[PDB]
């Protein structure tokens, strides 16, 4: 009945309503080299996550998982931070990212030395279970991830320590999938392994636009995540109108009880500051956390989505999920 | 007349006698993700690498050239508390990686911006002319790196940048190859982007045991480095046997003021401790930075290899390399 928060433990009936996948901070594995020009500024970097914290807030979010990965710039204590100024609570992760944009040659010569997948349960197992480094700090959630059509043998540890974990503690798993594929084989090579699906959320769901896509991943009870809201312009990649439209019809198949949604931002940057083109920073206008409220929602609702569906995904699911 | 060193500016006549490629410190990327059960322990590393400079100054070393590439774990200011404790002069080097063992995401990412390869030679010449994050240090060289069989396409935004900081500040460029590939291939893509061949050493050539390869890239005018004695049974390596046979080849064809030598040592590892396996232990038993003082250079002087050609690999040629 309690899940591990930044701050500690929270009991899961007071979770509320949840937004289950946000980053705070995020950077792309290399950062960290770029230290000289790309410097971590602390100060405005929390003032930007507290500002993001309080407009959560405003629009009634008590909750957010941040599923940054261990090789992504994870950072518990700045969490904390943030938790501590605004009272929101922040679940994160322990987890390392998809090959393309992970740091892999660790765990990869880790591999050679025959003990990799060990090392990964053990450090799953350390986090969710005694602490992130010496911040008392505990992961509430595993995050998984997969690369493009395929589930590599890299990502196949995580895959599988994940599993074993998550068996011995009951965690949760977060997943991100890549493009659009690997949704139900990430589901069935969790379930092969003895994971449980109803402490599953496949992310990343909503890059896809082939409701089969999505029955075929329902299929083995796990939930999933429209987790992308507001992420549109890049080149094969979905719109926010093809992302309702998916939603739509599952929703209309009864399938409330298994979706949740969120934005994926990424408040604070890690490393140099960029600018997108005109165009492409236009059609990502509308990627913050209170796209979701302002827009999203209010556009379900012109659809006929009624209130206790909605209220279903942005709170009963995510303590349903953290739920024994 | 100057070198930049982690304790400043040092002159080029009192290097002395140099190890041209060792590590204090060296990580995996992904090191940074694995923090709970693998924390850099700062005393005790210290420690492991002031006796690792105290057993290179027993030798007579007053220099040693630490490439460590900034996605590797790269920390100036650690190299200076070494350094002030001893003595030792330690050059650190601006650089990144090549793909297989480095965090191209970051970069690669960058590249898609369109800014990327502009950024590294911004880096390139905030490290070698102003300083290294909030540390005060400036790298003495560049550190650059590419993959098996070719210089991909993320590697050349390096090499280019590099020759492009070469000619604006002089700086020496320290070269990783891969499993005994594209020595020739970096020294004419250098060149062609307007490097100087006596600022270049093209390193890991010790790990191709074919003479004409390694004549083939001396032909370029550049410097070579026999850089990894002591490394064998892993990773493709040769034996040291072969190191030798291949170095005295080349040194009886009156190459000398092109060699230099060194062991590329991993001191303090960064991430979770490891052990190999007892076969592959035996064989890496001499892979320490004594091993050329006590092992190798005898061999050498069992098979007629002079003081004074000794004297140009380990003195005359980081003093040349150096100088204007
Ligand atoms: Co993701
Ligand atoms: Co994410
Ligand atoms: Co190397
Ligand atoms: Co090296």
């Amino acid at each position: 009945e309690m899940v591990e928060t930044v701050c500690g433990p929270v009991p899961v009936e007071q979770l509320g309503k949840t937004l289950i996948h946000e980053h705070f901070l995020f950077g792309y594995p290399g950062f960290q080299g770029d230290v000289t020009r790309g410097t971590f500024r602390e100060d405005e970097s929390l003032r930007v996550a507290v500002e993001a914290a309080e407009k959560m807030k405003r629009h009634g979010i008590q909750t957010v998982v941040d599923p940054t990965p261990n090789d992504c710039g994870r950072n518990p204590a700045f969490l904390r931070r943030v938790a501590e100024e605004t009272g929101l609570n922040i679940i994160c992760a322990t987890g390392y990212y998809y090959e393309g944009e992970g740091a892999p040659p660790y765990f990869q010569f880790r591999r050679l030395l025959g003990t990799a997948e060990d090392d990964i349960y053990d450090m799953f197992m350390a986090e969710l279970t005694e602490g992130i480094a010496d911040t008392g700090i505990k992961a509430g959630v595993i995050k998984l991830a997969s690369s493009k059509g395929r589930i590599t043998e890299y990502e196949k540890m995580f895959f599988r320590a994940a599993a074993r974990a998550q068996k011995e503690t009951g965690a949760v798993i977060i997943t991100h999938t890549q493009e659009g594929t690997m949704g139900p084989e990430q589901a069935a090579y969790l379930l092969e392994h003895g994971a449980d699906p109803k402490k599953i959320v496949i992310g990343h769901m909503c890059d896809n636009t082939d409701p089969d896509y999505h029955r075929k991943t329902l299929a083995y009870g796990v939930y999933i995540a429209f987790d992308r809201f507001g992420i549109q312009g890049m080149v094969g990649a979905p719109t926010d109108e093809e992302r309702v439209r998916t939603l739509l019809a599952l929703l209309r198949d009864g399938y409330e009880k298994q979706i949740m949604l969120s934005h994926d931002t990424v408040n604070v940057w890690l490393g140099r500051p960029f600018t997108l083109p005109e165009p492409f920073a236009e059609m990502m206008k509308n990627w913050h956390v209170e796209h979701l409220f302002v827009n999203i929602i209010p556009a379900l609702k012109n659809e006929g989505i009624r209130d206790e569906v909605l209220e279903q995904m942005f709170i009963g699911n995510p303590a349903a999920l953290f739920s024994a």
